């Protein structure tokens, strides 16, 4: 028996391996920590083919998609264990009423600044250009951060109204995306103007921003707790504070709960459970990871209470409360690819802000569906159809499906409909002109449950 | 403005028209009560084309479907009014969290018997053949009831294991249908044998059975409270009692809550509300209807208490307690059509019991969908596909749909996935042989969430 763990390369993987060593000492079970690039993207393929890790660490947003596809083992910790972690952290790793991972720590981005360059950091994003111009006369810049991952730019986009999926009545609506509204637009435009006026560069990534900050070349960066360890070993005298406002509004970072899921195909699930409950999620376990790269606000009450007085963590939590806990619904992956695309294109000039976000809006609503009711004589049959795709793309196979569904329907209630008959088929509302085939159901203004017929 | 009301022709429509005349007297608003044949089948088509009644009366089972398709207005009685009816009746008219009709009364089938022909009615279905021989010697028969509508045969079909859709933790599973299991077969076979052995006739419908019982030609019938009025005016001395057992188990009638829905296109929604709240659902209103044809155990607490003492209503409730409240899910009507034809065909000998029920099982089960996740490169996309239809029927348009949904996806993530076919498209699990195109997802053992790829 053995445990293979996947964790991101920016986290305390060496510290986690120390917890692994201790576990091995006590049980004979070897633990191997790995940090492959794009592990959150690779996990589905490998997990499905029996090649995945036994345990995967990532922020909770990815785990809904994994769970929906059966990739993660349901977690059944006793109430004694559940009590040891904050309740809102368990909420982050619940999918369809089941717990699907162990929560580890709460992460939010903060503003990190160099006290020697910048004794008083700006309250507002709008101050940055003037500050940069002043700093440029001394061979420095105001602000550098990773522009290749939308995680980092989201706080600014959401500040004046950008949102991912509309939440209400317990539910996220994947048809209602907030990536093209006025707020998101104003946020991204502000970022792109920073680039145009040479206050930032479109190609700046994680390592470039981190090096600039840790070498005293830029006055500010935006990052999470994991980054503090490299800043400590550097010269820099730094603080961690609330993100700047934009148009008077707090920056609203998406908050992640670093979580550990168990592969549903692991041959060693019981050992994974014992490793995480009795070794990792202890004061001693989290200390070993946190000492390598800080976790932020850990989900473990006893240790959280112990670190809470650290001002860097207090600032993490201040930024967290101003932000939003990420959804964990499956469509988050598609949201993130869309926003990533939109930020990168707009920043580089390949697309205008309007065009980038309009496309992202389109795409984040991946395969939204509309339920329609087909009326065939007196028989009604519900169909789930793509909302945004033109009707002509799927009408033929849809008529063939209905044919098979209704084949044993008694003919009295069928109204004489014969789907085997030849035809140029189209949808129509009863007593109305047919819907044009080159439109989607959305284009046609069709709501869930709408009654439709077919006509030839 | 006027109110046009539809109610079934077995109900107290003259009594209801009397409540109508009182409303007209007080308000000047004319009320027209109509009882068209098959009104529950007609309602969707006419309602969608602006020709429906303002108010429709039917058992609650139909109203989920009407509501899903926007044909019913949302009902907003204040709490004072809601407290006047039993909570369980409101539950019956709740669809997706909204009240969609006013509940009027609880209806269950009972056994009705001629006390002069049969002082002690049988406790078991199994007794009926021998009882019928005795009664034939006297020119009479034992039992006659409507065989043309599955409502009346369902209690027997359900006794030893028949069910419509399996229910558990809050939700009905339309993939899990109980129409062709051993219990349902057992029940329906018993019925078909009564007909083979000449204890009943397959052609017997509602009027024939009613006429025979009310003339004193048959010792028993099976019917609901609406029927008692015609027996009262007849010379028959009758009792209403618990249905007989089958294989030692209670007959389980499907219980309906007769309910009044308001048409979403009614130009007179407020008038219908005042009529239903302040005129029908009062002791005086319900009494007027009940005096024409009995309603059963009414939803209005004040009047239900007044009539509870009546042993005919107590027997109704006893039968209701042994049975089950009907689902109001939209799939109910399709279920009913399938079972209707299945019983008629077995009873006539046109098909065997096994083949009739197999077809109704397949017909009620063919509406279901399965959620799958398609992996293209490292990108996952959820699709909602028909569960019981062969994959080949919809694969081509499905691939075309997916191509359109993915066309603005960034390419690094699609990992060189080739969208142009090397011949026939097929689904496959990651790293596994393809699924057979002539099978459904159900045949292939695919559950909700399954990770599939596309291969050619
Ligand atoms: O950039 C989109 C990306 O954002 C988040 O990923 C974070 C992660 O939560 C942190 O733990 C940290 O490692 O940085 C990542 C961003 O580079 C989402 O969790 C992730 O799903 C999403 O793709
Ligand atoms: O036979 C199937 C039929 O059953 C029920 O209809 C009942 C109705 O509930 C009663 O009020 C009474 O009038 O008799 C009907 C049977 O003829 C369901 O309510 C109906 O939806 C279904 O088609």
């Amino acid at each position: 028996g053995k445990l293979v763990i996947w964790i991101n390369g920016d986290k305390g993987y060496n510290g986690l391996a120390e917890v692994g060593k201790k576990f091995e000492k006590d049980t004979g079970i070897k633990v191997t920590v790995e940090h492959p690039d794009k592990l959150e993207e690779k996990f589905p393929q490998v997990a499905a083919t029996g090649d995945g890790p036994d345990i995967i660490f990532w922020a909770h947003d990815r785990f809904g998609g994994y769970a929906q596809s059966g990739l993660l083992a349901e977690i059944t910790p006793d109430k004694a264990f559940q009590d040891k972690l904050y309740p809102f952290t368990w909420d982050a790793v619940r999918y369809n009423g089941k717990l699907i991972a162990y929560p580890i720590a709460v992460e939010a981005l903060s503003l990190i600044y160099n006290k020697d360059l910048l004794p008083n950091p700006p309250k507002t994003w709008e101050e940055i250009p003037a500050l940069d111009k002043e700093l440029k006369a001394k061979g420095k810049s105001a602000l550098m951060f990773n522009l290749q991952e939308p995680y980092f730019t989201w706080p600014l986009i959401a500040a004046d109204g950008g949102y991912a999926f509309k939440y209400e009545n317990g539910k996220y609506d994947i048809k209602d995306v907030g990536v093209d509204n006025a707020g998101a637009k104003a946020g991204l435009t502000f970022l792109v103007d920073l680039i145009k006026n040479k206050h930032m560069n479109a190609d700046t990534d994680y390592s470039i921003a981190e090096a600039a900050f840790n070498k005293g070349e830029t006055a500010m960066t935006i990052n999470g707790p994991w980054a503090w360890s490299n800043i400590d070993t550097s010269k820099v005298n730094y603080g961690v504070t609330v993100l700047p406002t934009f148009k008077g509004q707090p920056s609203k970072p998406f908050v992640g709960v670093l979580s550990a899921g168990i592969n549903a195909a692991s041959p060693n699930k019981e050992l994974a459970k014992e490793f995480l409950e009795n070794y990792l999620l202890t004061d001693e376990g989290l200390e070993a990871v946190n000492k390598d790269k800080p976790l932020g606000a850990v989900a473990l009450k006893s240790y959280e209470e112990e670190l809470a007085k650290d001002p860097r963590i207090a600032a993490t939590m201040e930024n967290a409360q101003k932000g939003e806990i990420m959804p964990n619904i499956p469509q988050m992956s598609a949201f993130w690819y869309a926003v990533r695309t939109a930020v990168i294109n707009a920043a580089s000039g390949r697309q205008t802000v309007d065009a980038a976000l309009a496309a992202a809006q389109t795409n984040a609503a991946a395969m939204a569906t509309t339920r329609v009711t087909i009326l065939t004589g007196r028989r009604m049959t519900d169909l789930v159809l793509p909302a945004a795709v033109p009707m002509e793309t799927y009408i033929d196979d849809t008529v063939a499906v209905l044919s098979e569904v209704l084949e044993d329907t008694p003919a009295d209630v069928l109204g004489g409909f014969d789907f085997t008959a030849q035809g140029v088929w189209a949808f129509a509302r009863p007593g109305s002109p047919p819907l044009k085939l080159d439109q989607s159901l959305d284009d046609a203004g069709v709501v869930d449950g709408s009654l439709l017929t077919l006509v030839s």
